[PDB]
């Protein structure tokens, strides 16, 4: 991996982009596509490893998924992950509710519970994620009247602070952890942050890693199922 | 442009893989998709259905990326996976039994017995005789199956596969909803384009538009209702 061959450019109109830091910052590192457009899995998968050390265990499965969202066979614009249902959730970390806001862009306003989250300390954590899940699904159930909150979307939730907490971390990401101005770097620019300090991880990122981290999310987090509690994800646009 | 004497069926080995579906099985088995069955992806898929069926991509893409979900490999499957139970594969098969009580892989002719035998006195399935054959079929696994599922996902995906063998084995105009006996039950019976018995390709496009309200009147007719969890979960992935 030549990071230096892989240097950061903002997206213009040309690229797209999605509800996701994770893929928004390999496109604007080139692991994807600039231009975040004619992304199959074998590109997420690639992009995926050589960026972050992250395991095909996980990205085939959830890169299968995110190709419901698009019109096209074996492709997506990162964009179309912003469809609601499918992996798009309510209680995003940085995004605001569909029903309510802009389910798509970084949103600082959105972003300030988990920036204001373990004070006093230098990492985010599994106690603070959980602590940040929380506070978020209490501001979706107090303003969104249409709020989606199933075992299914509360697994996704914790899936994702899991893969920030790993990938952003000082380099064991075993351990659950994770450098502030490194988190916080990667949400407002979806840019790797090299300068700060950061490097790709030695250790593989795989399902066994990263489980007892999202399960030790939930359980700390006091989580509860809203309504009907139905797993049922939406398979298709339009 | 398709040249269907250059895709003569061939009846598949025992070492090729085939799947719950007669749609995909038969353009294997005559090679629009591989007659080994393997390695296929959604592309090749809308290439197939296109030349073999006039099946248009919108359908392919949207059935094809689901269908991908049941293997562990990036971007294709074996025919064989697609019988994952609840990822599209379902209880209240036409031709095939329920997971939990037989085999719900392989063509079951005593399954078929009710299939072959609707639309008394007439030489087509139709609409009206596809809608009754789902109400029995799911009649039976709502008595026999101790594990059955029956949502609004199933039933519509059920009412969809009804519309596929009626609009595909058409007599040409896939909008009549009706398809002739003698080419539906070859195309189960053993996953063959019925050329030698008069079938030939639409020459009309069928479409997620063209299939919607033939679904519909399907699925209204068939007096469909919930009996539990009606939950439309699909199994994202194999275990
Ligand atoms: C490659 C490693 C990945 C990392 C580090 C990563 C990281 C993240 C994080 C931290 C979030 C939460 C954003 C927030 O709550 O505001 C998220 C959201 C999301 N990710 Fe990823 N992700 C990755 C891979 C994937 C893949 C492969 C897909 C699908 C192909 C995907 C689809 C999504 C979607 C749709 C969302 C929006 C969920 C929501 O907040 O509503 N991600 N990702
Ligand atoms: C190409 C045109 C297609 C036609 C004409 C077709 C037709 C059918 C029909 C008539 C059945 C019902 C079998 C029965 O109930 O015994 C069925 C089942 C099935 N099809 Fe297809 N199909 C097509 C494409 C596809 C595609 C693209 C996929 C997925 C990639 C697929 C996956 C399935 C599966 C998993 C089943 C089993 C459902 C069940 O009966 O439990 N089909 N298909
Ligand atoms: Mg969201
Ligand atoms: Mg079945």
């Amino acid at each position: 991996v030549d990071f230096s061959a892989h240097p950061w450019k903002a997206p213009g109109p040309n690229d797209s982009r999605g509800p996701c830091p994770g893929l928004n910052t390999l496109a604007n590192h080139g692991f994807l596509p600039r231009n975040g457009r004619n992304i199959s899995v074998p590109m997420i998968v690639k992009a995926g490893f050589e960026g972050y050390n992250v395991q095909s265990d996980i990205l085939i499965l959830a890169g299968k998924i995110g190709m419901l969202t698009s019109r096209e066979a074996d492709t997506i614009s990162l964009e179309d992950l912003k469809l609601h249902g499918t992996i798009e959730h309510d209680a995003s970390l940085s995004r605001e509710d569909v029903a309510i806001g802009d389910n798509l862009h970084f949103n600082e306003a959105i972003f300030t519970t988990l920036a204001n989250s373990n004070p006093g300390a230098d990492v985010y954590n599994i106690s603070s994620a959980a602590q940040v899940q929380h506070d978020r699904l209490a501001d979706s159930l107090a303003r969104n009247p249409n709020v989606t909150n199933t075992d299914l979307t509360a697994t996704i939730r914790s899936s994702e602070s899991a893969f920030f907490l790993t990938v952003m971390s000082a380099g064991d990401p075993l351990r659950g952890e994770a450098p502030k101005k490194f988190v916080n770097v990667f949400f407002r620019e979806e840019r790797m942050p090299i300068k700060e300090g950061w490097k790709r991880s030695t250790t593989p990122i795989t399902i066994p890693l990263l489980g007892p981290i999202i399960e030790r999310i939930t359980e700390l987090s006091d989580w509860k199922p809203t309504g009907d509690n139905c797993g049922a994800i939406v398979l298709s646009p339009e």
